[PDB]
């Protein structure tokens, strides 16, 4: 399956796409991928359109 992260933080814009088999696993990722680039905010997931947002 494919998912996106759309990151919208004060210094860092980005849209990211990952393949994944499994739904919960792209956000244990996502989450992951988010910290490690020193993003902290808050979340949203959209199952319609495969999309999680993190916004600072
Ligand atoms: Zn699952
Ligand atoms: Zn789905």
């Amino acid at each position: 399956m494919q998912f996106k992260l759309i990151l919208n933080g004060k210094t860092l814009k980005g849209v990211i796409t990952i393949e994944a088999v499994d739904h919960a696993e792209a956000e244990k990722f996502f989450k992951q991928y988010a910290n490690d680039n020193g993003v902290d905010g808050e979340w949203t997931y959209d199952e319609a359109t495969h999309t999680f947002t993190v916004t600072e």
